């Protein structure tokens, strides 16, 4: 229904403009559930006011937390012209941190 619009994380109202949207989802090995990788300058997204990395957490209303990215890609075309995107941003949230490894040679 309509209960609690806006709270603690931010709301990134979609709007078809042009083609696709300003943003991107991919899914990641071991990671669950969808999220904004490339979000595309001056565009839909970007100017919603919406970061990357940032896990999604609804769309249109719908939790998406757990959903598959077919679940969402299908949710998003369905939807019809617009989306309610709900995400937290990269810094607020917390992913695994720790020493990263870089290229390996020998």
């Amino acid at each position: 229904g309509s209960s609690g619009s806006s709270g603690q994380p931010r709301l990134c109202y979609l709007v078809k403009e042009g083609g696709s949207y300003g943003f991107s989802l991919k899914t990641v090995q071991g990671k669950k559930g969808v999220y904004m990788t490339d979000i595309t300058p001056q565009g839909v997204a970007m100017r919603a006011g919406v970061l990357a990395d940032d896990h999604l957490i609804e769309v249109n209303g719908e939790n998406v937390e757990d959903a598959s990215h077919e679940e969402v890609v299908e949710k998003v075309k369905k939807s019809g012209s617009r989306v309610m995107f709900l995400l937290v941003d990269k810094e607020t949230d917390k992913r695994h941190v720790e020493q990263k490894s870089g290229p390996s040679s020998g």
